[PDB]
């Protein structure tokens, strides 16, 4: 829509308060014309064709119940679009100030949220499992993640590149929700999953076998469910990414940790320069060795660190 930029106010679906950009021509959208070639919101109105309408509001204010999840979707996805921007150089998904859609309300009861390919989409969940799922914000980078490997490594949806896909997401959406430090962790979806028992999370990169995912690379799921394990064997990967950022000893494997910021930089330049469409991950560790050697320097510690964290999870 052709309007003029404004700020409105609303809540997000744990009841905080925040501001949001929005355009106003007759009615105030939930389209943000501060990033890229914008960022827009969508009424998918519990069906499943989509976009839906781009999302209309009368007084700039999103205060209702039905407005929270349009707000945090709408909110999170300008936050993951600054997190690539200041940290990578990376403008948009593409690397070339892609407008960014999402619709919300998505189906009835719906328990996911995904990157289809053109845009993102998320259901409510059915009040039970999850809440609506815009409100995690590892989640939002999560899926806005799938865009970025789409456009760059290209990684195929099934068996190990499914998996490093997987992983890859799980990793910048963590990275997304340190940067913005919303109480930050290392475990997926505790924002939204379960919303009557605390301490659990879809998955964690800390300790992957909390919830029966493999935390070593003897232990993959080889059968046909999930595309090969996409959702299973990324916690292989998760392990050592969050071992080469924190450290820590892992069957046996001393690693030193290098931190968050680096974790990030390695992961990034393997993802943007060195993975394809079918990498292994055999390849993801020949890759990550690569880029850290790149950054630092082929003796480096950072070097030191890739390599035992991927032998500590079996990965050679
Ligand atoms: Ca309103
Ligand atoms: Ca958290
Ligand atoms: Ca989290
Ligand atoms: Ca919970
Ligand atoms: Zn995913």
């Amino acid at each position: 829509i052709t309007g003029t930029s404004t700020v409105g106010v609303g809540r997000g679906v744990l009841g905080d308060q925040k501001n949001i950009n929005t355009t106003y021509s007759t009615y105030y959208y939930l389209q943000d014309n501060t990033r890229g070639d914008g960022i827009f919101t969508y009424d998918a109105k519990y069906r499943t064709t989509l976009p839906g309408s781009l999302w209309a509001d009368a007084d700039n204010q999103f205060f209702a119940s039905y407005d929270a999840p349009a707000v945090d979707a709408h909110y999170y996805a300008g936050v993951t679009y600054d997190y690539y921007k200041n940290v990578h150089n990376r403008l948009s998904y593409d690397g070339n100030n892609a407008a960014i859609r999402s619709s919300v309300h998505y189906s009835q009861g719906y328990n996911n949220a995904f990157w289809n390919g053109s845009e993102m989409v998320y259901g409510d969940g059915d009040g039970q499992t999850f809440i609506p799922l815009s409100g995690g914000i590892d989640v939002v980078a999560h899926e806005l993640t799938h865009a970025v490997t789409d456009y760059t490594a290209g990684l195929i949806y099934q068996n190990e590149s499914g998996a490093i896909n997987e992983a890859i997401s799980d990793i910048f959406g963590t990275l997304v929700e340190f940067y913005a430090n919303k109480n930050p962790d290392w475990e997926i979806g505790e924002d939204v999953y379960t919303p009557g028992i605390s301490g659990d999370s879809l998955r964690s990169m800390s300790d992957p076998a909390k919830y029966g995912d493999p935390d070593h690379y003897s232990k993959r799921y080889t059968g046909t469910q999930d595309n090969g394990g996409v959702h299973i064997n990324s916690g292989i990967i998760n392990k050592a990414a969050y071992l080469i950022s924190q450290g820590g000893t892992h069957y046996g494997v001393s690693v030193v940790g290098i931190g968050r910021d680096k974790l990030g930089k390695i992961f990034y330049r393997a993802l943007t320069q060195y993975l394809t469409p079918t990498s292994n991950f055999s390849q993801l560790r020949a890759a990550a060795v690569q880029s850290a050697t790149d950054l630092y320097g082929s003796t480096s510690q950072e070097v030191a660190s890739v390599k035992q964290a991927f032998d500590a999870v079996g990965v050679k």
